[PDB]
């Protein structure tokens, strides 16, 4: 819980290299305990627009910077994240509730996307084109768009802004994050890590807040003629209000929306790897991410088998309580309102024809817990307005063919991740490709990888991080004519 | 004005491989002459929901073909193009009144954007990355995005339709053209060919219509659910407007908003060449265009010779009429709103302090001409909300420095196309690097190309066309994770 | 006025067995005096749900208690 | 700016200072005229704005544009 190094564990905002309290504060509890974890500054729109102004300046000054320079900045500062990783663990614990395992797989994740992107920086290339004229050269140059407001979820408080940020800075522009108010925390490990490593003041800038001013300083960020670029990774309705914002003065703008994600097993489907894919997609971080598969479309020859092989794995694994304790596997869920989404799922589909095969209730330890839920007999209408209901509830839905389960899955308008399990060497090509999402697991239930490209198709989203694609979100192309020759 | 292939003269709509009318139309007139030159479908909300439907329907075939066969089609179209020529350039100085020259030159330009895409089908390449799991493999597949809604201008009627149109078909994309008002003809015209050359039925669809249904039809065809894709180029104002729309629904969007566009002549500068690209760069299409340098930043020591140089060379090319005319160089403005713009623009100039060197005044044809300007002595402060007052006029500012001349140009928050003249090769590179703009054109004043990338920073727009970076304003990235290993 | 037992003057909110800080505080003076007393947190409708909902699941296991 | 647009003559630093935040050069413009100093009457910073005359009756009239007087 603590023992941690206090300038790890921080309060106050981080603006032009400098740690500024607010008029205002905010409490931050661990979800699973309650314990307050601490008062946050709760930024206001005055200190947005001051954290702009620090990181438009801050911009000047560090696209001029050489890349290799950028990138040995990038890689201190990840050096710095994997010489804290356990105090960082603890940190993503204690304000997002998960296991310590699973926190330690995010903090080296974080870490790797700004190892990443570091490398990605002295390989920013522009291109020499052949046009027909002899009196002129065509030259393609890359620069970097300016400065960025970057706006995560709470799920993976350190991974999201890193993968963002890293992408951003690599590219030579400059950010202002704004950390979700339920784990601002792992955003102010970071700045104290960024400023061990020497970035420079103002690239780095975070700027916590509550719900009360969370549209306020959203607004004022995403509106700021100083900002250029708009990253948000969270609801849909936050997003497309951000969409809005960003019209006005027509700003870059890339986003990856919550959203459900199918996890299709077929009949030749090797059942014991697709349950282990099915526990390691649905019940990670208690089933609270946007690439957690929530509905699965099982076939009718292997369902049964499924099913059951399912639930004994889940008896078997899933070990409710708290991230801290040893053994604990299922975390609690991020607040109060958040169980009782889980509730009105599950209720309004046993209610509707679904058949409990596993807990479904609150967890005997109460407060956030709820009991990892499996329901069978599961149908399609049976989703409508849960689509943004994250938790430890896998609904199992029968198909009888592949069109079939395709055409479940494809129910879109919404495409993040999808998932299938299949020996067919062909049939995999088929899904892979008619799979309407941004990102495709086959035979496997945990596909992160920085050097992968991170998306949404069709309202899930716009463009992509991580992966050789990451770095363009934060560059502009200038076509140089380079005449009179 | 006549003798026209009856074919290429079209007056109906084009949906779904059928030439259909509306209950409704609306009048074409030669803006030179006045001459009626036809009577035009006029598309509302029903006949655009219609077409969308008829391109949505036709994607899910195209897609499905061969990109080595979308790209054969794409040639065919090419060649009937430049088959065309005299007859498609006739009809772009009819209802734009550019002088049959430069009508002659838009053809070759629009057919060469087919011709371009067509090459580069066959080259949308997915990728292997290396992770470092063994159990696993990484691929990255990209594919077209869907149906996309293309809104153009005037100014080029068929090389602004070809730029993005070739992309999304090239990319496996279906799309709903919607024509500006003022130049429907060259759009219906490429209908026609693309009917010669085969292009499936539903996969190139315009709908033309006036400023009645603009506004309705605009929003139907951004915000109807089938449709994933935006391209429009014109005024920032509806930009705006359709980025709204687009916000709603998360579609991808690419524009190139209308703007300002420096052309700075340095005292190192080769005073012919620079005339010559002054001449260029300001008269071409009369000065209607959003590359269209407007304002000239000269140089103190080159100043004087400069704008005599640069007057006498007006008088000795620019000879006003009508378009179909021999010698003719100079057309008609749009319409008699634009001629105000110039008359506002030039009149709140002297009044403030400018010097009209040669001719201010409407032209002695009468109507809609206007005579070639060039007033020196202005200064910034005297083109505020005329950014996007588009005519044969040519503002001279003298500046002392080269960081002087910088700020200006860099006055900001757009940035399309930018040029300059100058014989030092540093400076050369530091202007050119400097420019906040999309493109920058160095000793040359014309610098069109269909394999360069177009577009702006900041609110002159999103995404660029042409070039190999054209094809991905179509295109969704899938990644791939192939387990099981 | 002070040399009291630190355990005994509070200023943050009780709840489930947990002290907790709110958002906002308020001042507290001797009536007498005037001399500030300390800052208290100022619990607002979220935290009140947030007590009542400690006290309903303790009540699930308090009631159970013997009354011994 | 409001002024060098409308005629003045900056003789020396007219924009932020290099140091950015808060600092500004120090500046002095001339060939500045009285019409330039509206709804700036409040606006205090390292500016000089220098107004050349011909008289002393001239001198007071412009001064004494009062309502004013500090």
């Amino acid at each position: 819980l603590a023992g941690l190094s206090a300038a790890l564990l921080r309060t106050d905002s981080f603006v032009g290299g400098r740690w500024l309290p607010a008029a205002a504060t905010f409490p931050v509890q661990d979800p699973a305990s309650g314990a307050a974890l601490g008062m946050v500054a709760d930024c206001g729109v005055r200190e947005a627009r001051a954290a702009v102004r620090a990181a438009y300046e801050a911009f000047c000054r560090w696209r001029e910077v050489s890349a290799k320079e950028r990138s040995s900045l990038l890689r201190k500062w990840y050096n710095l994240m994997i010489q804290n990783k356990d105090d960082l663990a603890r940190i993503i614990t204690a304000e997002s509730g998960k296991p310590l395992k699973e926190a330690h797989g995010e903090i080296l994740y974080s870490a790797f996307f700004l190892e990443w992107f570091s490398e990605e920086a002295r390989r920013v290339y522009g291109d020499i084109i052949h046009t027909p004229a002899k009196d002129r050269r065509a030259l393609v140059l890359k620069q970097p768009i300016g400065v960025a407001a970057v706006i995560t979820p709470w799920n993976f408080p350190s991974a999201m802004i890193t993968r963002k940020v890293g992408a951003a800075l690599a590219a030579g522009c400059t950010v202002v994050v704004k950390p979700a108010e339920d784990t601002p925390f792992s955003a102010l490990a970071l700045a104290e890590l960024a400023s061990q490593a020497g970035i420079p003041s103002g690239v780095y800038n975070v700027i916590p807040c509550s719900r009360k001013n969370a549209k306020e300083v959203g607004e004022a960020i995403c509106t700021d003629p100083l900002v250029s670029k708009i990253s948000f990774t969270g609801s849909t309705t936050t997003g497309k209000i951000l969409l809005h914002h960003a019209a006005n003065s027509v700003k870059r703008v890339s986003m990856e929306l919550g959203g459900l994600a199918p996890f299709i097993v077929f009949d030749s489907a090797n059942v014991d790897q697709a349950v282990a894919g099915a526990m390691a997609s649905k019940f990670r971080n208690t089933g609270q991410t946007a690439v957690c598969s929530n509905q699965f479309l099982v076939q009718r020859g292997i369902h049964d088998a499924f099913v059951k092989a399912f639930a004994e794995a889940m008896k078997k694994n899933l070990r409710v309580g708290n991230g801290f304790e040893e053994g604990t596997t299922q975390g609690p869920l991020i607040n109060e309102k958040a169980v009782e989404k889980v509730e009105k799922q599950v209720n309004d589909a046993v209610s509707k024809g679904a058949t409990v095969v596993t807990g479904g209730k609150r967890h005997q330890l109460g407060k956030n817990f709820f009991e990892p839920t499996l329901l069978c007999n599961v149908t399609q209408d049976m989703l409508c307005t849960h689509e943004e209901t994250f938790g430890p509830l896998a609904p199992v839905i029968k198909f009888d063919t592949e069109e079939e389960a395709i055409a479940i899955a494809n129910a879109a308008d919404v495409g993040l991740a999808g998932y299938f399990y299949s020996q067919d060497p062909a049939q995999i090509w088929r899904v892979a490709e008619q799979l309407e999402v941004g990102m495709v697991g086959v035979n496997e239930g945990l596909i992160s990888s920085v050097e992968c490209p991170f998306g949404g198709v069709k309202q899930s989203g716009l463009g992509r991080e991580g992966s050789k694609y990451g770095i363009d979100e934060y560059l502009e192309l200038k076509y140089v004519c380079y005449g009179g020759l």
